[PDB]
């Protein structure tokens, strides 16, 4: 067992294994430390988990975080180094602390509202559409994908952040809090970050949700009144804003590949029951350069059963700290 230090660090403290050293904050459900690791002489990213088991919500998630980061094992999937706790039993266990790579950036980080060129971006969204081909597989929606939740190495590897737990990025039918969604949420978001890659600028900046509304239904394609029939008097102030004479979509994005003006639009659908899937988006001509079946796998079945119960605080802490008892960090 490690001996631990003590230090307050943005007004929280942390408590970690001696091995990690320059702890160094770099900004979810935690905040996350830069750090550097005496014993793999690897740079790290830790991660303080806020109050895991101080709600039976928090509970759940953490256990959700472990298992999943214990199950996946994907390029474009953070690796789980080590987990480890201050607490030398059970009845002490209060805080749960994740170790991986150092990426260094996120994807805001890497577009400082600057256009990318057409080769970055495909590498880039293609690495973010192969890591959700195979959440996807799994059962698993990210349902909060933005640029920050994209970590990019000076590689321009990419991986995905925080998948799996849970404005300007989130389906609209998540916004107008439908109950049946399907994982064509995320592929939305994928379009608006691309599309954000692309002109340098956010597609749909609303400063609230009645100006993010109006941003997206005023530019987007307008469905057909069969969709706006699957919606109060908000059909009314909807169809007044889809009625009106649109522009041309492409028309925004002068100057792209048309091949990936064309993918957008696959995208960038209201009726989730017309978006393109992650594995569809994978096989568009815009990804040819790049795209190789042999190489973009799917999950293991994953055991979720766990969703499905309803536990106290302390049984999912207990079962938590079994699995962070058991863990067994990867060779290298
Ligand atoms: O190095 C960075 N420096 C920022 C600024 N520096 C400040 C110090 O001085 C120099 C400049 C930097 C800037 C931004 C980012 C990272 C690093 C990063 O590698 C990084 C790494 C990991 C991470 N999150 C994280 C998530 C998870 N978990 C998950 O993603 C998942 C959970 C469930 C399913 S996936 C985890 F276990 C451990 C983590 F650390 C979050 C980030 C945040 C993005």
């Amino acid at each position: 067992r490690p001996t631990f230090y003590r230090q307050e660090l943005n007004k929280t403290i942390w408590e970690v294994p001696e091995r990690y050293q320059n702890l160094s904050p770099v900004g979810a459900y935690g905040s996350v430390c830069a750090a550097f690791d005496t014993k793999t002489g690897l740079r790290v990213a830790v991660k303080k988990l806020s109050r895991p088991f101080q709600s039976i919500i928090h509970a759940k998630r953490t256990y959700r975080e472990l298992r999943l980061l214990k199950h996946m094992k994907h390029e474009n999937v953070i690796g789980l180094l080590d987990v480890f706790t201050p607490a030398r039993s059970l009845e002490e266990f209060n805080d749960v602390y994740l170790v991986t790579h150092l990426m260094g950036a996120d994807l805001n980080n890497i577009v400082k509202c600057q256009k990318l060129t057409d080769d970055h971006v495909q590498f880039l969204i293609y690495q973010i559409l192969r890591g959700l081909k195979y959440i996807h597989s799994a059962d698993i929606i990210h349902r909060d994908l933005k640029p920050s939740n994209l970590a990019v190495n000076e590689d321009c590897e990419l991986k995905i952040l925080d998948f799996g737990l849970a404005r300007w990025y989130r389906a609209p039918e998540i916004m107008l809090n439908w109950m049946h969604y399907n994982q064509t949420v995320d592929i939305w978001s994928v379009g608006c970050i691309m599309a954000e890659l692309l002109t340098g600028r956010t597609l749909f900046p609303g400063t609230d949700h009645i100006d993010q509304l109006k941003l997206i239904l005023r530019l987007v394609g307008t469905p057909g009144a069969e969709l706006l029939k699957k919606i109060e008097s908000a059909r009314n102030y909807i169809q007044s804003l889809t009625q009106m004479p649109k522009m041309n979509f492409a028309n925004v994005f002068i100057g792209a590949n048309p091949l990936a003006v064309d993918l957008l639009e696959k995208m960038l659908v209201l009726d989730s029951d017309k978006r393109i899937t992650a594995a569809q988006a994978l096989a568009h001509a815009y990804f040819a350069q790049y795209h190789d079946p042999d190489d973009e796998p799917v999950a293991d079945p994953y055991d979720q059963s766990f969703e499905s119960r309803d536990l106290l605080i302390d049984e999912w802490k207990s079962l938590t700290y079994d699995e962070v008892i058991s863990f067994v960090p990867p060779p290298l």
